[PDB]
Parts: structure tokens; sequence; C-alpha cells
């Protein structure tokens, strides 16, 4: 049985850039770099970055709504998102609105967010304005 | 600071598809759908199935080597991948490494891993058999 993520690896076009976005703009622990990748932490989580050359830089407008959202506390929120702008960090837009968010992309085009709030109080906010044709399991 | 992940959206064509292979097949908790979208969890994941017309069913050979792990015991281990085979569930990788895991697809070619073991145990075997240029921070 499944308990919870292990790991999230990304494929990144040059690791330098990659390793200073996540560490020095974005605060994450680095434990290990080597030839090929890098591992660090952030909080609970295990990220891997890993070279591949197959990476390519896409514009946001065509790729697919896949991304990863990072845990940011209520009182931290708006100073970090202001920090990502200053430092000229590009934005992509969802189709959908999903509470306090701010959306970010990586050097190499992967969506990322930063977000307030757990899955207990999404699916109470739900409740009250839900999606289209919501149904909820209890 | 940032303190972890909050959520993982992936991308999927066909919402019923994806629910039963998460849902059903994976095991995964089902909290909610909508017309175009799922909230499951996994353990302390939050999952976010998101509807996008965008996504195309990727063949493993045209995607870059960005994956997700789930977290598994290694009692469980050899059963579940054997309910992942019988279920017809694609390898896109063979283990090479030491340590357990196994590499599949999603029903839209998201790259998927079976893992058991930590960054602390990973970081360990690297101390001893370092990687091509391994640096450690402390
Ligand atoms: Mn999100
Ligand atoms: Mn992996």
């Amino acid at each position: 049985m499944l308990s919870g993520l292990n790991h999230l690896t990304l494929a990144v076009s040059q690791l330098a850039p990659s390793v200073a976005f996540y560490q020095q703009l974005l605060g994450m622990t680095l434990h290990a770099r080597w030839d090929s990748g890098a591992y660090l932490s952030c909080g609970d989580l295990w990220l891997c970055l890993s070279l591949d050359p197959q990476r390519r830089v896409t514009p946001p407008e065509e790729s697919d709504y896949t991304h990863y959202a990072f845990s940011i506390s209520e009182a931290d929120f708006a100073s970090f998102a202001a920090r990502l702008e200053a430092a000229g960090v590009a934005v992509w837009k969802l189709n959908r609105s999903e509470g306090a968010s701010h959306y970010f992309l990586d050097p190499d085009g992967h969506k990322l967010e930063l977000h307030v709030g757990s899955l207990a109080q999404r699916l109470a906010a739900c409740r009250e304005q839900p999606y289209k044709g919501m149904v909820f399991f209890e």
C-alpha cells in the first residue's frame, strides 16, 4: 500500500542554474551535487534534479497544466511572492482558481506554485464555492 | 520559507480512466470530483487530476526523465509490482541501482515509480560509493 510521495525528480537542461534557483532563490537545502544531478530537501520533500539533454525549455502556453505546489505560511506568502517577482521569475496561468496561490516557472519551464492551505481547507472552501459538477465523498 | 510539497497536479486527457488508475488500481482515496478534475490523497500527499485538452498520451521515449516516486514498504513492494504487472501497466525503465524501484507509466504517460527507502539512506550509500563529481554539503 502506498503511503505518500517518496521523491520528486525534475529533469533539467543545465544543472548549475537549476541548483541555484532551488537553493539560492527558493531556499531549499542542498545535500549533494554530482556531475549529473543534485539532491535537495524542502521540509519532508526529497527533490532530485537530474541533468537530461532531452529537457527542453517550453513556453507555458504549450505545456499542460501539470504543476508542483509548495507550502508556505500566510505570514510569508506575499513577501516571498514579491521576492520572486523582483528577481524576474516568469509566471504562468492556470484555468481555475484554487485559493491563495502564486504561479511561477523554473528555468526549464517546470510549472511551480506557492500555496497557502491544506487539502482539508480546500475542501471546506469548495463546499461554499464548488467547481462545476462537484461531488464530495465523505 | 517553504515547508514542503503542498500538492502535485497531473494533467490528464480523460478523467474516468485516470480516476480508475489512481483510486482503484493504486488505492488512493478519492475526496472529490468535478467536471474537470479530482482530488485524491495518498498518505500526506494531496494529488490533483486536472482534465486538460492539451495533454497528449505521451510515449516514454518522447518525454524527459521527470518522474514521481511513491513510498512503499519493502514487505509490500513485490506484491504491489505484481498487481501492476497483472493489470498490464507498462514499465519504462529497469532498476539498475541498489535499492528497490519499479518504474511504471500512468494512462497518459506520466512517469511513476515505486521506491523503498529515504533520502538519508541514499546519502549514506552515496557517501560509501560516491557518484562521479560528487560533493556533499553539511
Ligand atoms: Mn495548484
Ligand atoms: Mn526516482
